[PDB]
């Protein structure tokens, strides 16, 4: 996250690291959501490769052991069906992590609330960005966990010209483009958390920015939109 601020320990208890073993070590990769208690919501992109990967759950400091930590083996990745590896900007960047065993939960893990199935936030809607990633373009990752307030940009004004054009797509939300905050490498699959009616509703999974820089103006956070998917979620846990 460029141009954030470090959370405070229990703000935000649906948010996971999603690593991957390099060697005997394990190493951050990507953000994720907790929708279940053996169920993590992450972008395709993420899981993409014959990894192998762990969740840590009630995580805070990235190299600190804060005490508060959980940290299970991921069993089963279901990557949307249409999903493309390549392509990011046609769409589907959404994955299901089955973990291996339940986590539980207290004030520093518990589960993200979806948005109903078809919800569309107005323009510039509150919104927040949670991740470890790059707190500067080529950079390095966050140790703690950094959140900043990302409003969303309609898609209307999203795919105009002078923003993202045809890039993105309806199934998708943009959130930010001010030149000073936005998500970078490390905070995919991580939630944009969007305030309605009084509760924070998860409402994207990070996709991408500008490959030209993280905090470009008029180049806003992409996020996958989960209200577009709330069905495929559904029928995917229901039947594994
Ligand atoms: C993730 O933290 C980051 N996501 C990506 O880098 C995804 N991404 C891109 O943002 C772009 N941007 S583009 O070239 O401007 N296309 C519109 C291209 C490719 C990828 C990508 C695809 C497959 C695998 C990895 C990256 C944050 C910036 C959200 C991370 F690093 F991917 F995990
Ligand atoms: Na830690």
């Amino acid at each position: 996250v460029v141009g954030g601020t470090e959370a405070q320990r229990n703000s935000w208890p649906s948010q996971i690291s999603l690593q991957y073993r390099s060697g005997s070590s394990w190493a951050h990769t990507c953000g994720g959501t907790l929708i279940r208690q053996n169920w993590v919501m992450t972008a395709a992109h993420c899981v993409d490769r014959e990894l192998t990967f762990r969740v840590v759950v009630g995580e805070h400091n990235l190299n600190q052991n804060n005490g508060t930590e959980q940290y299970v083996g991921v069993q089963k990745i279901v990557v949307h069906p249409y999903w493309n590896t390549d392509d990011v900007a046609a769409g589907y960047d959404i994955a299901l992590l089955r973990l291996a065993q339940s986590v539980t939960l207290n004030s520093y893990v518990q589960l993200g609330v979806l948005p109903r199935a078809g919800t569309i936030l107005a323009n510039n809607s509150p919104c927040y960005i949670t991740g470890w990633g790059l707190t500067r373009t080529n950079g390095q990752l966050a140790q703690t966990l950094q959140q900043a307030y990302l409003p969303t940009v309609d898609y209307a004004i999203c795919s105009s010209s002078s923003y993202w054009g045809s890039t993105v797509k309806n199934s998708m939300v943009c959130a930010g483009g001010d030149g000073v905050r936005s998500g970078c490498q490390g905070d995919s699959g991580g939630p944009l958390h969007c305030l309605v009616n009084g509760q924070y509703a998860v409402h994207g999974v990070t996709s991408f920015v500008s490959r030209l820089g993280c905090n470009v103006t008029r180049k806003p956070t992409v996020f996958t939109r989960v209200s577009a998917y709330i069905s495929w979620i559904n029928n995917v846990i229901a039947s594994n």
